[PDB]
């Protein structure tokens, strides 16, 4: 397990270190390319090759409201090599932009994507497709609700098309808050946990979808297609989970090789005071969870000290990195061998605390040559010194 450092980042806030961060970290062939806001709230972009430890870094033309944890950078790469980064938002207009060639640190004017309901984003997200395209998701906020919004890219035309603008209805009365992952077939899974009023107790259950075709149709994991859009009546549930159970939203999934799902969160038992770390996932034939982590001190979502976690997943094994108070906030990983079966052990992947962190990590590395790198960096949710970004190499 190898550090790699980088340079130093905004730490004043966790706005680098967010589990939402789609890409942080992503490598195309043999080259990874990073991207965080620098100690003066610059979106630096940079890349190396994956041998090396040695990084080109360019700070860009954009600075972010670093102050806001919200205002995060997504990245991710095309098929021909462009970078594409989405940053900064808060329930702002979008904030997209290009790099002018490929696999060059440099980046064009802000730009569309459609040109529809730009108005007011917050989380985007990027996601590779088959074919070189992407996908782009985003939480618009226009309408006072935050809604789905799905994007994909043709990297053979240069455009973006909308895919679903009403995919997952709250029907004016409830929230929710979503993940995705595009696995090895280029399926796209989705998972959500709904709220039912504007606080955050009253999140309950997590429900699935996914589509083999672009986001055109959607699936249940027990093969019914969807009438769309999903509502509350005929959502999958993966798990119930009742409000006031201090589940959390906006967490992160997976799926192994075999297209079959796995969702990562927390919540507490009826009768524990202590949230515990969950893993939900469906393998062909059922939906199952099992807990992940073995803590003893409550808290209540009513800086939170356990991380929203990310997994990895290779033919059952499980790799599932957090951080916890309990740990001295440093970054963890729980492992098993089997997801449902196999005994838990915890090891710790810094000898230091990362605090307000939470994981992001290569998801295409993982997918092309299992290798679990993570972006690490030691940040607040504050009078605090820039701190080094690492590329942790488990």
């Amino acid at each position: 397990s190898r550090l790699v450092e980088v340079g130093n980042g905004y730490s004043q806030t966790s706005v680098n270190t967010t589990v939402f961060r789609n890409n942080s970290l992503v490598t195309q062939g043999d080259e990874q390319y990073i991207s965080y806001y620098d100690g003066d709230g610059y979106l630096v972009l940079g890349k190396r090759k994956l041998n090396s430890d040695q990084w080109t870094l360019q700070r860009t033309q954009y600075k972010g409201n670093v102050k806001d944890a919200h205002n995060i950078i997504s990245m991710m790469l095309d098929g021909d090599g462009y970078l594409h980064l989405s940053f900064d938002h808060h329930g702002h207009k979008l904030n997209y932009c290009r790099s002018t060639a490929p696999y060059t640190l440099e980046l064009g004017d802000k730009e569309p994507m459609t040109g529809v309901d730009e108005g007011n984003v917050t989380y985007p997200e990027f996601y590779p497709l088959n074919g070189g395209d992407l996908l782009f998701v985003y939480r618009s906020g226009s309408s006072g609700r935050g809604n789905l919004v799905m994007n994909r890219y043709s990297v053979k035309e240069k455009k973006w098309y909308r895919v679903q603008d009403v995919l997952i209805d709250g029907e004016d009365q409830r929230n929710a808050y979503w993940q995705l992952y595009v696995d090895e077939q280029g399926t796209i899974h989705l998972s959500w946990v709904w709220r039912e009023t504007w606080h955050v107790e009253t999140n309950h259950d997590l429900c699935y979808a996914r589509s083999y075709d672009n986001g055109v149709t959607w699936y249940k994991a027990n093969g019914k297609k969807y009438d769309l859009p999903i509502r509350y009546n005929n959502a999958e549930y993966a798990c119930r989970i009742p409000q006031n159970s201090e589940l959390i939203n906006q967490t992160s999934m997976s799926a192994d090789a075999s297209g079959n799902p796995y969702i990562a969160t927390y919540w507490r038992d009826p009768d524990s005071d202590v949230p515990q770390y969950r893993i939900v996932w469906h393998d062909g034939q059922m939906w199952q969870n099992r807990q992940v982590s073995d803590r003893h001190t409550p808290f209540s979502l009513k800086m939170i000290p356990i991380a929203r976690p990310r997994i990895v997943v290779d033919g059952g094994e499980i790799f599932y990195i957090f951080r916890d108070e309990e740990r001295g906030s440093r970054v963890s990983m729980a492992h098993a061998q089997a997801v449902g079966t196999g005994k838990w052990t915890i090891t710790d992947l810094t000898d230091f605390a990362v605090d307000a962190w939470e994981p992001s990590h290569d998801t295409e590395l993982w997918k092309q040559k299992r290798r679990l790198h993570l972006f690490v960096q030691h940040t607040k949710q504050v009078e605090f010194a820039p701190q080094p970004v690492y590329v942790l190499e488990v």
